[PDB]
């Protein structure tokens, strides 16, 4: 029932997607000279060096706030891929995968947390 355990389950987390060579497009922002139109299409980037620089700043309350973070990451990729078979956008959605996979109960253990401390 440890409210805080959320964050450093986060940053191991991060961790392996960090060790993820499907992470390496999403680990830093798009270059516009290698893709001009990114913000014409994405309104709000993110990467997952973003992601991690916000939790270690204090500047998540939940985790909640890290996965509609790191969600944004792979739904941009959808948004700007001209193809569903893209090798970029094919890599986002094994990590998504991964991702899903580990965060589940990183939030089902936070959510049981604050309800044991709110019985
Ligand atoms: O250039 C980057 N990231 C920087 C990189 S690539 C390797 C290392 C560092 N992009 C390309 C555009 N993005 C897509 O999601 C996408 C879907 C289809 C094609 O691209 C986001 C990632």
């Amino acid at each position: 029932y440890d409210i805080q355990a959320w964050k450093k389950q986060c940053e191991e987390l991060l961790n392996l997607i960090f060790q993820c060579e499907d992470s390496e497009p999403f680990r830093q922002p798009v270059d516009l000279l290698e893709y001009p139109d990114y913000r014409d299409i994405i309104d709000t980037p993110m990467d997952f060096a973003t992601v991690r620089e916000t939790l270690e700043a204090g500047n998540y309350e939940s985790p909640m706030e890290l996965c509609k973070d790191v969600r944004l990451i792979f739904s941009n990729s959808k948004a700007y891929t001209p193809s569903k078979r893209s090798r970029i956008y094919s890599m986002s959605l094994r990590l998504s995968a991964f991702f899903e996979e580990h965060i589940s109960s990183v939030l089902s253990d936070y959510k049981s947390a604050l309800r044991f401390h709110k019985r």
